[PDB]
């Protein structure tokens, strides 16, 4: 873009899975979710929809959470077969914020984003 977005991080309609502490899978069994985020890796943002949105700005899908973490840290996954083209940023307080991408240049600008962010210093 030009200026500034909304708050601060990347943001797309895209399948990512947030702040996580569970582990139930086996064979698969969904876990991730498929909305509208606006997150990276400096503060959260959480919307499937202009919602909750419509009504009330802190409220959205119910999946509404957020954060504020230029802490975190970075990671791609590289060992998977669907999920093999995702990137996540990791908080110090147990959560990752995965991302996986609708085409490869806004994905790839996805952990362009939350590079430059999830560990800021200088």
């Amino acid at each position: 873009g030009s200026g500034t977005g909304a708050g601060e991080g990347h943001e797309g309609y895209v399948t990512r899975k947030h702040e996580w502490d569970s582990t139930t899978k086996k064979a698969s069994n969904r876990s991730w979710d498929k909305v509208y985020m606006a997150a990276k890796a400096g503060r959260i943002s959480f919307y499937k929809d202009q919602k909750g949105y419509k009504s009330n700005p802190e409220l959205t899908f119910r999946g509404e959470p957020s954060y504020d973490l230029q802490n975190a840290a970075i990671e791609i996954a590289s060992d998977y077969t669907k999920k093999k083209h995702v990137l996540r940023v990791k908080l110090a307080n147990g959560a990752l914020f995965l991302l996986q991408a609708h085409d490869d240049t806004e994905m790839s600008q996805w952990v362009t984003s939350l590079k430059a962010q999830s560990d800021s210093t200088a």
